């Protein structure tokens, strides 16, 4: 039980961290200033996601340019999928709420970059 819970928390933590680094790099590699700012806000929000998912992991006992757009958007979709799978599992009420709320953030950012890619089409 607590094992599977921790197993999920852990997966999402590594996810947040990957995206903190990765979305910052995507941000350094974009000449377009609207798309930089979006990769940077997502970077920052993964960082927050990570801090929140690490408190709860420690609390519970655990130990923790087109081409450029294509890979970064890949990275966002990987985030979304990991959160969807995580929301499938049955988990303490409290923990579900956190992941749900983080999920809303994940979607808003992808919705943004996808919107921005459309305006350049």
């Amino acid at each position: 039980n607590l094992d599977d819970t921790l197993d999920v928390l852990n997966d999402l933590l590594q996810t947040s961290k990957d995206g903190e680094a990765g979305f910052h790099a995507c941000a350094e590699d974009l000449r377009d200033p609207q798309l930089k700012a979006a990769m940077l806000e997502q970077s920052r929000d993964c960082a927050a996601a990570a801090d929140e998912l690490e408190r709860i992991v420690l609390e519970l006992g655990g130990k923790p340019e087109e081409a450029v757009l294509n890979e970064c958007e890949r990275g966002e979709d990987v985030a979304k999928h990991r959160y969807q799978a995580a929301l499938e599992k049955s988990l303490p009420a409290e923990i579900h709420q956190v992941i749900e709320r983080q999920y809303q953030g994940v979607l808003r950012h992808h919705d943004r970059v996808r919107a921005l890619r459309d305006a350049r089409a």
